[PDB]
């Protein structure tokens, strides 16, 4: 609810582990979810990633399909014997570097971002790529979500227009606040002239 509370929250959600693959083929894919076959090992067990999305997103994928992922986990699942699911929300493009110009303005006065800052080698990225990439940047070099920082309000704008509210909240867990990426939402990487950001207290 308040400030100090907000930033602790938001600081801890987007301190989650990305899940980073190239090549993977969906195992199976339902009205909306995509399952992914065994991705590698971790703590000694298979490991598979499951992506939900809007039906609409869900319907461009198909079983069989190579597929790339990029995306925050908001559950894990352990029931099953030697294997380990990740529930994400989108994430997903087609299996296949270039910077992307980020402006940013901080409490109204712009702040200079390095040329090579947020990059990604997709041709088709999607906003949720973009959005982490920006927040880990800004919670390491701009105090986003630090404590005692005055930070309140703020917002990620894909100048091709879609955009994210870095303050938004909902449900104060990480199945809520990672769902704005269940749109799967994504561009081709020539049709994002720049990123346009402004954090505010």
């Amino acid at each position: 609810g308040l400030e100090v509370d907000n930033n602790s929250l938001l600081r801890n959600i987007y301190s989650t582990i990305v899940y980073e693959y190239s090549d993977i083929v969906i195992d199976f894919k339902t009205s909306h979810n995509l399952v992914t076959k065994k991705l590698d090992v971790r703590d000694a067990r298979d490991f598979f990633i499951n992506s939900e999305m809007d039906e609409y997103a869900a319907n461009d994928f198909k079983t069989g399909d190579k597929i790339a992922v990029f995306s925050v986990p908001f559950d894990w699942n352990y029931l099953s014997k030697g294997k380990v699911t990740a529930y994400t929300y989108g994430g997903i493009t087609p299996y296949q570097p270039k910077n992307i110009p980020v402006n940013l303005w901080i409490n109204g006065k712009q702040i200079s971002v390095p040329y090579n800052e947020i990059s990604t080698n997709k041709t088709t990225v999607t906003a949720q790529e973009i959005d982490l990439k920006v927040r880990k940047f800004l919670i390491a070099q701009h105090q986003l979500y630090s404590s005692g920082s005055s930070y309140k309000s703020g917002r990620l704008v894909f100048h091709t227009k879609y955009s994210f509210d870095l303050f938004y909240v909902g449900y104060r867990d990480k199945e809520s606040i990672f769902k704005v990426y269940k749109d799967n939402k994504s561009f081709n990487i020539d049709k994002i002239g720049h990123l346009d950001i402004e954090i505010d207290s």
